[PDB]
């Protein structure tokens, strides 16, 4: 059924364990643009999406890529972007409402955040942040860097049915 290793320890980097932990917890839709060599996470995920019958969309605009995660969450998938630096805070406009969506930020408020910082906890923070968007039916900020996101660690990949995913009511 997956496209990489379950069920089974790997040595992995930070931005792997976020991809395979997106797909593992139901993402099928992702929007972003390529952002290495801050994050790697693009490019596995532009591999693995038409191999589980998800949608990656290449869009340079950090607005547009937001409100086209925003739009397919509407839509009823499990939704996900990613930006870096700069980028972030051109979208905390669009970031009420109660739409579920998981935003990946490389490197005043009451949002529900999660920052990372082992690949280990890449993983797990990954799989809680989609469990909190559907939860509360919310943005859920995964706030990560280049050093998390190249850390290489070997972790369990859980089988699917050892793994709690919440959707949304």
């Amino acid at each position: 059924r997956f496209p990489f290793p379950v069920g089974e320890p790997d040595f992995i980097q930070g931005d792997e364990a976020i991809a395979r932990a997106a797909i593992l917890a139901g993402c099928r839709f992702y929007a972003g643009y390529p952002i290495t060599p801050a994050s790697e996470i693009f490019e596995a995920m532009a591999l693995y999406m038409p191999l589980v019958d998800g949608v990656v969309i290449q869009m340079e605009d950090e607005i547009a890529s937001i409100a086209a995660a925003i739009g397919a969450s509407w839509a009823g998938a499990k939704a996900m972007t990613a930006t870096s630096g700069p980028g972030f805070s051109l979208m905390q406009e669009n970031i009420m409402t109660e739409t579920p969506v998981v935003i990946v930020d490389v490197q005043d408020h009451s949002l529900i955040v999660l920052s990372p910082s082992t690949v280990q906890e890449a993983f797990d923070f990954t799989i809680r942040a989609f469990n909190l968007s559907e939860k509360y039916r919310t943005p859920v900020i995964l706030l990560t860097d280049a050093e998390v996101g190249h850390m290489r660690e070997r972790v369990y990949i859980p089988n699917p049915d050892e793994i709690e995913i919440i959707n949304r009511k």
